[PDB]
């Protein structure tokens, strides 16, 4: 075998992708694929008995009926099903990616919404701090021999501060805290991750880049989806990448005695815990102030019959997951939003007027064994400067 | 049979009888301040990083303790001093007071919701009813109908924080909670099946509240004594909040119908443990609300906060193990998600305004108002209800 090493263009990438995920339920969706309908989701009213054992006592548990108590929440309605024109975002994407350059002269450019940000490495120590957040939140430790997992978080949270193209991700060009996105995969490997499960969080990874960058570049792909909820919420799910977070979250968070997870077997429930964590991440922040307004904003234009729509599907997601094998892991992931982001820095930040916290000493030493500051750049190497010992 | 005998209880006879009920604690001469469990004895266990599906840590909001330097509104931790055990004076100090104090004072029934605009004592009742809901909600309960006075009860726990009740007549039925005797309450406990030895745990416990709701209200010299001593004052503020029972009457409606009938004395340990779990983090959270109201935090501040993290960690890891961490791992750490969204705290973020009870909770809360023993003045309370 001849050492050939070519990179994928941004328009191979997307072809990988596609033949890796294939089509949803929709067909012609690929890579936007998603196994459950949403819209054909039902909810039944609690009958009050429980055994001590169900699903329902685990994450957080609010009735759809009593949703109305909360000022900042209100009722739920249906959304009109817009899922069967994802294959139109697609061929909108594909022709996008045939006439775009590979290299755009904004690449590398900070969107984190917080202007008093100028330097990306700095952005990128931020969003490691806010990884460990998240990780912990979700029910996780900060222990080493999750280390290149939460490494995987930290590429996960920086495309959305950062506008990262996708090509330099993939060939070493971009680094995060040092980290080549190839560190991040050894690593998985040396922490004992399985290779069809790090292809799988690989190939979330990919079309989460994929996603964060086509959002930034493509003027008239975020104005494509606002209105239609179904549509909206099947894009944003992959640019928050909850899915491949959660894939290695479980490895992570899961007892080998109890025996192996069977992935494929778990990918319903796993897609239903994704997307319900994005919308208590929207609720929340709703709850905040801080949900209109963004750019990426989820329930633009009509946002009270946008935001009925998001609960409907969050309450029925959470009520599904009750009866599901891994509901003591899902169920808390599923509604996690609803307590971190009130508690989070990122958050909290935004609420601040879009500034930034400073790093204290405490944190810095979490944060400092996860910047590989041999492979930073010149004006980069004083970052962290309060964590080192 | 014996003859009708109807005196209501002078206010030390109130106090008298819930000594007689709960005992002392772990410290002598400690009732009705009764606490079984020294949080400052409290151990963290180091983390293994295993734990199987079984395992009660999934439960809740579990936040590991040397993450919490992460989020600005929290910081690290660190031991209270051991002040409980001059409980015993807070508690001699409260018997010179009602030994010299009336039964009746001028300002019982004064508003102290501590929003301005707040001007009718029912109208405080029916907030106080929706949060009571959203707190219920937000601990993993629902809205059936079985339970509506238990919800009540949570109703008249939470109205002594906002209005300054007599002990005397929240007794003698003069006081009503959106047309609601306390008999009431109790009578309807009884007819929704709790045993009779539950409902008079959960009637000393509301007693005991009732009491030292006043008490802070009425005596000028009580919090100042407690202040400084945070142990004390942790003990005090979890009687004023009545999370234990509030926690009984939860426990009730929520267990397992093959569990027994789970009694005080059966689970007083893990219940204390929830109970005091669940005050801390209305302190942790309402920290995030002050940013929202427009990090800083230093000096005793800080300090005290540190201390209240070190008990809130030892409390939810303790809970781990517990028979009933299905039900006290959510009850503990529930504030981390019902502050953030309660009308209750967001009011306050708005400049202590009130927010108008909108159609569909004013349906909600509808039933919850017992309309005929209204005052004329409150007749026109929820009109959007119907
Ligand atoms: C799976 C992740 C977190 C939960 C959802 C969320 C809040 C995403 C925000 C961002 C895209 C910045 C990070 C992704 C990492
Ligand atoms: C057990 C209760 C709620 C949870 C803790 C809390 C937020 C108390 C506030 C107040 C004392 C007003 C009500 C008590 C009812
Ligand atoms: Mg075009
Ligand atoms: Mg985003
Ligand atoms: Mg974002
Ligand atoms: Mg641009
Ligand atoms: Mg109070
Ligand atoms: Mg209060
Ligand atoms: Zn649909
Ligand atoms: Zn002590």
């Amino acid at each position: 075998t001849p050492t050939k090493m070519a990179t994928l263009t941004t328009k191979q990438m997307w072809q990988t992708i596609k033949d890796y995920f294939g089509d949803g339920f929709v067909t012609g969706s690929a890579p936007i694929s998603y196994n459950v309908h949403t819209c054909d989701m039902q909810l039944q009213p609690d009958s009050g008995i429980h055994a001590a054992s169900d699903g329902i006592h685990y994450g957080v548990q609010i009735s759809e009926d009593s949703m109305p108590l909360f000022s900042i929440m209100g009722d739920t309605a249906a959304p009109p099903c817009t899922c069967h024109r994802v294959d139109e975002i697609v061929k909108h994407i594909d022709e996008f990616l045939e006439r775009a350059p590979e290299a755009l002269p904004d690449d590398g450019a900070i969107t984190s919404g917080k202007p008093c940000d100028t330097n990306p490495d700095q952005v990128s120590l931020y969003a490691m701090r806010d990884s460990l957040s998240w990780w912990v939140h979700w029910g996780g430790n900060l222990r080493p021999e999750h280390y290149w997992k939460q490494i995987y978080i930290g590429f996960a949270a920086i495309p959305d501060d950062v506008q990262i193209s996708p090509r330099e991700f993939l060939d070493g060009t971009y680094r995060y805290l040092g980290h080549t996105w190839d560190d991040c995969l050894s690593g998985l490997e040396e922490e004992g991750v399985s290779p069809d499960e790090i292809e799988f969080a690989n190939m979330c990874m990919w079309r989460q880049m994929l996603t964060q960058w086509l959002e930034k570049a493509d003027p008239e792909l975020l104005p494509l989806l606002k209105g239609k909820i179904s549509l909206m919420l099947q894009y944003r799910v992959l640019t928050a990448n909850t899915l491949g977070c959660l894939a290695l979250f479980m490895n992570a968070t899961a007892d080998p005695k109890d025996g192996p997870i069977h992935y494929a077997d778990s990918s319903y429930e796993m897609e239903i815990a994704s997307v319900a964590q994005c919308v208590t991440l929207d609720m929340a922040k709703e709850a905040m102030g801080i949900l209109q307004g963004e750019r990426t904003e989820v329930v633009a234009g009509d946002r009270a019959q946008r935001k009925r729509e998001l609960r409907w599907i969050y309450v029925r997601c959470m009520q599904i997951l009750e009866s599901q094998p891994h509901a003591h892991m899902l169920r808390r992931y599923g509604s996690a939003g609803l307590h971190y982001v009130p508690m989070m820095d990122r958050y909290l930040e935004r609420v601040s007027g879009h500034t930034r916290f400073p790093i204290r000493d405490g944190a810095a030493r979490i944060l400092e064994r996860f910047i590989n500051r041999a492979e930073l750049p010149k004006e980069s190497e004083d970052i962290n400067p309060n964590g080192r010992s």
